[PDB]
């Protein structure tokens, strides 16, 4: 019931809106008309009126609702209809309203631009007033934005002014830029051709013909890129490519530049790597070390055995080949034509060649030195094992076994057996101490382990003695078993023992392998 309230209420509302917006047409914003663009939708106004004083009482007609009083389902199915209408025709309204409030905006806003054109152009007359470099493009440019401006004199004319923005814009876009970009084909351009084929002038005082091929060849990749960059800006073409192009440019030149410097570095480098040629001589003192190796003929005399007088020679040999490599590098290097650069990689191996070198014969040096040291711990050594022998060899009394039965005529006469070796050492003259240390490394752990084993023996033979010194003859079953010992341990059996004792803790308290061992660790 309430949906016929609505239909009058958006009745009332679009009538009195397009009164309201018709009577606007005439009597506000009526300034400015173009008899053109104008009179297009001062029809269009017309005919969209002429819809809604047709399609209105369409609706007027459609107020069947005032008879349909008795159903509400046939209400609905012409109701809807009728709202459906109504929202079709304020739709296409609004649309008309949108439309006036842009062509009195695109009238008001644009002719206070205008404005701001003019006042560009008359900064562009200005800017091109004072110039001829360059200045045969501008006169067509600057004479078609008048022309444009001219013709200007609606909406085909805004979206004309909204040009004329971007014209100008590229206009002092120009204006700005070319000054210095002309100025660079004039003093720039051959400003560093100039001193780079001048570079190659000088720099022939310090250049070869390796590079002959690779040098020369980036001048002629320039030489393009200038003619390149040339007839980028002489046709229509702008700033774009060619101010990149001049970076480019740039590039090449300066990567020539940091060329040439690395080869003013190669140049600066042999003056400290061929000072080192002077150390060459000083490293030529094998003749004042074969004169240290004429103390052979007083000692060490295995100075002149192998492994020792070789070696040396051998380092001569290097000596020899390096000293070759040298007269190579230098003959390479003083040639007719001028030196260059990649001797660098040809000397980085001799500083090593030296270094190593070098350090060879200090440390063969150090080992001709070494020797009269050698033959003094060596002394020491000997002096003490002599030391050691003497008292386990008179460790081995009271024990009324002979001990180790088998091993006695064997690491007792090692002991005799390797001093008369020493006696061939130190009696020698001149000595050699490889005949002195072989042996002695056949002298170490066959003294020690000779003496070690013997103290245990010695240690058993007391502890045994000192065990059946506790034995218990009033027992019955424990002395005629430690009389089983006794016959045992007078052969010569070193396991025979072994049990024996272990009786001997079978049938006495728990602390037997502590009952003698303490008493004995006292």
């Amino acid at each position: 019931k309430i949906y016929a309230e609505i239909d009058r209420l958006e009745s009332w509302k679009i009538e009195i809106l397009n009164r309201s917006i018709v009577e606007e047409m005439s009597k506000i914003k009526h300034l400015k008309m173009t008899g053109q663009t104008e009179e297009f939708f001062e029809k269009w106004r017309e005919e969209w009126d002429e819809i809604v004083t047709a399609h209105m009482p369409k609706v007027e007609e459609l107020l069947y609702d005032a008879e349909e009083n008795a159903d509400k389902y046939r209400f609905k199915k012409a109701n809807q209809v009728l709202v459906h209408i109504d929202d079709l025709l304020t739709a296409a309204e609004s649309s008309i309203e949108k439309i006036l409030r842009e062509i009195s905006d695109l009238v008001t806003s644009e002719e206070k631009s205008r404005e701001e054109i003019e006042q560009v152009r008359e900064r562009y007359s200005k800017s091109r007033k004072n110039l001829l470099a360059y200045s045969h493009l501008y006169g067509e440019l600057y004479d078609s934005l008048e022309k444009d401006l001219d013709e200007i004199w609606y909406i085909t004319a805004r979206k004309v002014l909204l040009e004329q923005d971007r014209n100008l814009e590229r206009l002092q876009s120009y204006i700005d830029d070319v000054p210095k970009l002309l100025a660079d084909c004039k003093q720039t351009v051959p400003g560093q051709i100039a001193k780079l084929k001048d570079g190659y002038g000088e720099m022939k005082e310090k250049g070869y013909k390796l590079e002959h091929i690779q040098l020369d060849k980036e001048l002629e990749n320039l030489s393009n890129q200038l003619k390149r960059a040339e007839h980028v800006l002489m046709t229509e073409l702008d700033i774009d490519e060619a101010s990149a192009i001049l970076q480019l440019i740039d590039e090449n030149i300066q990567s020539v530049y940091q060329q040439l410097e690395g080869e003013v570095e190669a140049g600066q480098s042999v003056l400290s790597k061929m000072p080192e040629l002077i150390i060459a001589y000083d490293k030529l003192k094998e003749e004042k070390e074969h004169t240290k190796a004429e103390t052979e003929l007083v000692k060490e005399s295995y100075r002149l055995t192998a492994g020792e007088l070789g070696k040396q020679q051998a380092f001569e040999k290097r000596l020899d080949e390096i000293g070759k490599l040298l007269s190579s590098v230098k003959d390479k290097l003083d040639a007719e034509h001028v030196a260059y650069s990649l001797l660098v990689e040809e000397v980085a191996s001799i500083e090593k060649q030296i270094e190593e070198v070098k350090k060879e014969h200090a440390e063969y040096r150090e080992n001709l030195q070494a020797l009269r040291k050698e033959e003094l711990q060596a002394r020491e050594t000997l002096s003490n094992l002599k030391k050691t022998i003497s008292e386990t060899a008179r460790l081995l009394k009271t024990s009324n076994i002979p001990g180790i039965p088998s091993h006695i005529q064997e690491m007792l006469e090692n002991a005799h057996h390797h001093i008369q070796e020493t006696v061939n050492q130190l009696n020698e003259l001149p000595l050699n101490m490889e005949e002195a240390g072989a042996h002695l490394k056949q002298a170490e752990d066959i003294v020690n382990r000779a003496s070690r084993e013997s103290e245990e023996l010695v240690e058993q033979v007391i502890l045994i003695e000192k065990i059946i010194q506790f034995g218990n003859r009033f027992r019955s079953q424990n002395h005629i078993l430690s009389e089983q010992l006794k016959e045992a341990e007078r052969r010569f059996y070193a396991f025979d023992y072994d049990d024996s004792y272990e009786i001997a803790a079978a049938a006495v308290e728990k602390a037997a392998p502590g009952a003698v061992e303490k008493i004995k660790a006292d």
